[PDB]
């Protein structure tokens, strides 16, 4: 299938144990996108203060359109040094690694795998 749908746990920032998923643009998408297929992937959204507590390069899910099942449709874009690698919607989060971080909530998204 071209879209998958995901229940992504929200993280706050201040309890995230691994706050990225790699050192290069491209190994980051890739983590990403094994994490989100084996259901280890979270969420953290963005506010003041929040990316610079987390490790770049970034993964970001961006809105890909205007919402199937509840599920907002997303794909990924990656960011180092403020060069963005990939062109979206807004932000809904940024993407780390779950290690079994308690949620405060969850992000239904449909996304293009």
């Amino acid at each position: 299938k071209t879209h998958v749908q995901l229940s992504l746990p929200v993280l706050q920032v201040r309890d995230v144990l691994v706050r990225g998923f790699g050192d290069s643009v491209e190994e980051v998408l890739s983590e990403a996108r094994q994490h989100l297929k084996d259901g280890t992937c979270g969420l953290v959204e963005v506010e003041k203060g929040v990316l610079p507590q987390l490790e770049q390069p970034y993964v970001f899910i961006k809105r890909s359109d205007a919402a199937p099942h509840g599920h907002v449709m997303v794909e990924l874009v990656a960011e180092l040094e403020g060069i963005q690698y990939g062109r979206s919607g807004e932000t809904l989060g940024v993407l780390v690694p779950h290690v079994g971080e308690i949620p405060v909530a969850y992000r239904k998204v449909l996304l293009r795998k």
